């Protein structure tokens, strides 16, 4: 099957954040994304990019962005990793979130973890 | 102005790649991405999101993503950061390129890096 | 607190990578590490900082290097994150890779990636 | 080589930070950081590990860490790069910062960012 067959549908994260994905014919990622920690309420849209034509044993790679907007939060997203549909499909995960700042403090505006998504919430 | 109408446009990094941008009113970004590094050759599209409502002073977080697929290449990267449209326009990111492998090999499959876009090529 | 009490001893990551640390009373770390995974087939030296001091219910922040070289690979590593003793024993980390390049090419230079560290090998 | 004759000394980044670096015959890196960014008000002593035999036309791949400890900061920095000695001098890093929190808060407790040192102060 296509990578969008395996790959659209909802995935969830160890912080119990919850994606709901899908993969466009064209490459194209598009969604909402739930998050559960920060200062957020309500799912936020995404836009992204993924492989179509990953070499056989290897991950799709990909790669996605949120804004998040509200009273007190400007900042965006990206998640970059590696999504594998074989045996136990999971999306392996880096992103950065930047956050609005003044020019003077870029320096301390970024922020880097790990969120590997399953198609099960954890416990 | 709204964002849009300082965002949209050509920009180029310090390695001289150069991205085609269109921010949208949606908050959406798309366009082209043209990389003057690695084994890739022409233009790539991609898809992103920005922030529309910038606190005075403040940059405009976003992030885009491309999706690499070539003879060779089969990659993603995200670019994070903030686009700041007073004075001297520039677009400061952090990236992530991820790239495909075994599920064995993840570890090392996730480069990170820094692009400094501005509105002129560098000589 | 005394933080060298539950920090120095052997740590084992989820790529079965063993570290021998050892936390000194003026806040450096030394010690080896084993990786299981790269071209690298003996122990390394380590060198880094930790927090004495940490507030109540919360991490010790650490950093610490390790320059990897033999016949094929001029690298270095470092880990920056967090220590938690109190329960579950855990650092956990997410580290920067660099390795040599020439100048031109510093933009493929740098792996991102994290690892959780453990008193216990993982089966 | 002969590295530590071209690595130590001090060194100035973008941010006007401080570093006064030793490179020791061992492969060790000590020294002092003067952050002119950050709630820090003195130097806070480093160690690290760096590349003693670089390839010709190559980097020397090197990384250090800085634990800061004052009443209301319990973080540590780690950086990772290459340091180019053969014409205009640099070290180029990208660095984490790992603030202390609880073990619930440690997707926002680490930063990423870039350093460039060169060994003259910026104007
Ligand atoms: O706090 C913000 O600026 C907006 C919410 C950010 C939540 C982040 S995105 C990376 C990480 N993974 C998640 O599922 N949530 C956090
Ligand atoms: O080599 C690949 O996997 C595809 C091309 C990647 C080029 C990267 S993306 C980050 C950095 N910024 C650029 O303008 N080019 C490189
Ligand atoms: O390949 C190299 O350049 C040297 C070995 C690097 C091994 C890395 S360090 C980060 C990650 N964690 C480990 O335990 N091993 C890999
Ligand atoms: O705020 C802190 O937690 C301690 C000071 C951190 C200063 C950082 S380290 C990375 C960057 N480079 C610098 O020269 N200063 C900042
Ligand atoms: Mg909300
Ligand atoms: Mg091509
Ligand atoms: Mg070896
Ligand atoms: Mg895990
Ligand atoms: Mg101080
Ligand atoms: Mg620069």
């Amino acid at each position: 099957s296509d990578v969008q067959s395996s790959l659209t549908g909802t995935w969830y994260n160890e912080l119990n954040s919850k994606m709901e994905l899908t993969a466009n014919k064209d490459g194209t990622l598009t969604g909402k994304y739930l998050s559960k920690v920060g200062d957020v309420y309500v799912p936020y849209p995404l836009s992204g990019r993924y492989n179509l034509q990953p070499p056989a044993g290897q991950g799709v790679a990909l790669g996605w962005a949120v804004s998040w907007e509200n009273s007190k939060i400007h900042s965006a997203t990206t998640w970059s990793g590696q999504f594998f549909s074989e045996s136990s499909p999971v999306i392996l995960t880096q992103w950065l979130l930047s956050s609005s700042t003044a020019r003077g403090d870029v320096w301390e505006s970024t922020l880097v973890g790990n969120d590997s998504f399953t198609k099960t919430a954890p416990t």
